[PDB]
C-alpha cells in the first residue's frame, strides 16, 4: 500500500513553554497553536525537558508538575510527543530570549572545581554542558554525572507513567551534549566562533588531560601532548599546522589523539544509553540520540569542523558509522540534522558539503540496520527546503508496490512560531506534510504504516570499542534520486 510509503511529521514546540520557574506560562495560547497542527494532519509534536527547571532545588528534588500540565494538554490535542531528556543549557547568549542554565547546585560545585565544564587551550570553561571526563567521578555530593542522568530519566519514568502507558510518548530522545547533541562544544558562539571556523578541540579539562597523559604512555609515547598547532575557532585549516595538508592529523601522534578524542564520544554515548535501556525498560517507547549535522570543510581532505566537534571522519575513515553500530545495541534511532540543505546554499568557501554528508550519514544508519530520523537545522519556510526534506525521506521515491527499499523513520521540523502559523507560510507547510505522508490522509494508527512500537526491549550486549571501530571501513552510499517524486511544488 502507499501507506506504506507515509513517513511521520512532527513539530518543535516553542522554546520555554515551560518557563524557567517551571510554569507552563500559556496553555490557551498554545493550544490554539496545537489545534491548528492536529488539523494539518501533523502527527506529533517534540518538547525539551530540561534539567535546569526539573531538579533545579537540589539533588533529586524533581518537580514535575508544570511538564505533565504540558503532556495533559498535548494529549488532549490528539498529537503525540518525542520527548529530550535535555541535560544541557539553553540559550544565554547575548540576544537569547530563554536562558535556562544546568542546575545552580551543579554550578556551584563547579565554582569550585572548574574543570568539570569542557575547556579549551586557553581555558575558558563552557557551563552548556558537564565534560565526559566527571562522567564516572563521584563528586556532585556522591554521584557521578551518568547516576545523575540515570536518576532523572528514572523520576521522569515513574511520575510521567500514565502517559508512557497511555502511549503519548513515541520515543525518548537523550541529551548527550551541547545542545542536546552527541559532541563536544567545539563551536561556541558564546566564544566567538563564526562559520565556517574551523572550531576547536575540547579535551583541555584535567579529567580528559590526565586521561590522554595516561593513554599515551601506554601507547609507548608518554611524551606526546595535547594538540597545540590546531588554530582557533575561525581559523581556516589550511593556516594550521594540524589541519594542514601533510600535518600533524596524519602523523601518528595526530591519529592516536583523534582516535582517542572520538572514542571518548562514543562511550560517553554509549554508557548513559545503557541506563536509558533501564530507565525506560518495559515502556512502548524508542529510545533516540541526536547527532550534529557539521557540513563546513566536508568537501577538502581534512573535514575540520568535524574532527573538532569529536567526529573522526575522512575521506578513507567512516566517523558515523561506528556511531550506528552502538546504537544498534541499544534499538536506538539516529536523529540528524541538515536535510533541508542544498550545497548551492552555502558560501563557496566554506567546502561545504550537506547533501553529501547527510548520504553517508543515512546510508551508514540504514547499512547498520538502525532507524533514521532527522531535522532542519535553520528556520526554512519554502518549497525548496521542503522538497529537499522530502527527498531525504524517501531517497528513491515512493514505492507503488510495497514500502519504500529506504524511507526515514520520521522528520521533525524545528519550530512553530508565528511565521510558520502566518497563513502562505502555513498552505506550503501542509502541502509538506501530505507529501511526506505519500497523498494519504494523516493516519491515526501507527500500526497501519508498520511503526507500532512494542515494549522496550533490554539492551543487547557490549560491543567492543575494536568491532566498533571496523564500521569505519568506507562505503558507497545508497543512490539518491536528484529530486523527489513528491514535491510540494514551489
Ligand atoms: O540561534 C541561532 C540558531 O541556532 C541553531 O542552529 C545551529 C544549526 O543547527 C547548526 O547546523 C549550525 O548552523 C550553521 C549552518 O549549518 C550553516 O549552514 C551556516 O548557515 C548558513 C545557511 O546555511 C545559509 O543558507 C545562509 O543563511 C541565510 C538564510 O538562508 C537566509 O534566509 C537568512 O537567514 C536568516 C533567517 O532566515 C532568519 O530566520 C534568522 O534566523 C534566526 C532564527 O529565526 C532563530 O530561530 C535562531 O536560529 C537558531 C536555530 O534555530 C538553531 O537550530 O537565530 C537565527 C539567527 O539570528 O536570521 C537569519 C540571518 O541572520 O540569511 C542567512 C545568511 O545571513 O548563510 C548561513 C550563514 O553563512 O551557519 C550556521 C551557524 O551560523 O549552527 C547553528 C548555531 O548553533
Amino acid at each position: 500500500n502507499m501507506l506504506l510509503n507515509y513517513v511521520p511529521v512532527y513539530v518543535m514546540l516553542p522554546l520555554g513553554v515551560v518557563n524557567v520557574d517551571n510554569v507552563f506560562e500559556d496553555p490557551d495560547g498554545l493550544k490554539e497553536q496545537l489545534l491548528q497542527l492536529r488539523a494539518a494532519g501533523v502527527d506529533g509534536v517534540m518538547v525539551d525537558v530540561w534539567w535546569g527547571i526539573i531538579e533545579l532545588k537540589g539533588p533529586k528534588q524533581y518537580d514535575w508538575r508544570a511538564y505533565r500540565s504540558l503532556l495533559q494538554l498535548v494529549q488532549e490535542c490528539g498529537l503525540t510527543l518525542q520527548a529530550i531528556m535535555s541535560f544541557h543549557q539553553c540559550g544565554g547568549n547575548v540576544g537569547d530570549i530563554v536562558n535556562i542554565p544546568i542546575p545552580q547546585w551543579v554550578l556551584d560545585i563547579g565554582e569550585s572545581n572548574h574543570d568539570i565544564f569542557y575547556t579549551n587551550r586557553s581555558g575558558t570553561r563552557n557551563k552548556e554542558y558537564l565534560t565526559v571526563g566527571v562522567d564516572n567521578e563521584p563528586i556532585f555530593h556522591g554521584r557521578t554525572a551518568i547516576e545523575i542522568y540515570s536518576d532523572y530519566m528514572k523520576s521522569f519514568r515513574e511520575n510521567m507513567s500514565d502517559f508512557l502507558e497511555s502511549g503519548l510518548i513515541i520515543d525518548i530522545e537523550v541529551g548527550l551534549g551541547p545542545a542536546g547533541e552527541l559532541r563536544y562544544p567545539s563551536y561556541p558562539q558564546s566564544q566567538g566562533w563564526e562559520f565556517p571556523g574551523i572550531g576547536e578541540f575540547q579535551c583541555y579539562d584535567k579529567y580528559l588531560k590526565a586521561d590522554f597523559k595516561a593513554a599515551v604512555a601506554r601507547a609507548g609515547h608518554p611524551e606526546w601532548e595535547l594538540p597545540d598547532d590546531a588554530g582557533k575557532y575561525n581559523d581556516v585549516p589550511e593556516s594550521t599546522g594540524f589541519f594542514k595538508s601533510n600535518g600533524t592529523y596524519v602523523t601518528e601522534k595526530g591519529k592516536f589523539f583523534l582516535t582517542w578524542y572520538s572514542n571518548k564520544l562514543l562511550n560517553h554515548g554509549d554508557q548513559i544509553l545503557d541506563e536509558a535501556n533501564k530507565a525506560f525498560l518495559g515502556c512502548k517507547v524508542k529510545l533516540a540520540i541526536k547527532v550534529s549535522g557539521i557540513h563546513w570543510w566536508y568537501k577538502v581532505e581534512n573535514h575540520a569542523a568535524e574532527l573538532t566537534a569529536g567526529y573522526y571522519n575522512l575521506n578513507d575513515r567512516d566517523g558515523y558509522r561506528p556511531i550506528a553500530r552502538m546504537l544498534s545495541r541499544h534499538h536506538a534511532i539516529l536523529n540528524f540534522t541538515c536535510l533541508e540543505m542544498r550545497d548551492s546554499e552555502q558560501p563557496s568557501d566554506a567546502k561545504s558539503g550537506p547533501q553529501e554528508l547527510v548520504q553517508q550519514v543515512l546510508s551508514g544508519g540504514w547499512r547498520e540496520d538502525i532507524r533514521v530520523a532527522g531535522e532542519n537545522a535553520l528556520p526554512r519556510y519554502d518549497a525548496t527546503a521542503y522538497n529537499q526534506i522530502i527527498l531525504n525521506a524517501r531517497p528513491q521515491g515512493v514505492n507503488n508496490n510495497g514500502p519504500p527499499k529506504l524511507s526515514m523513520f520520521g522528520v521533525t521540523y524545528l519550530r512553530l512560531s508565528d511565521d510558520l502559523l502566518q497563513k502562505s507560510n502555513f498552505n506550503i507547510f501542509k502541502k509538506f506534510v501530505l507529501k511526506m505522508h505519500a497523498d494519504q490522509d494523516y493516519c491515526a494508527n501507527p500500526q497501519k504504516y508498520n511503526h507500532a512500537i512494542t515494549p522496550l526491549k533490554p539492551s543487547a550486549p557490549k560491543i567492543p570499542i575494536e568491532v566498533l571501530l571496523e564500521a569505519t571501513k568506507p562505503t558507497l552510499p545508497f543512490p539518491w534520486l536528484p529530486e523527489t517524486d513528491m514535491k510540494v511544488d514551489g
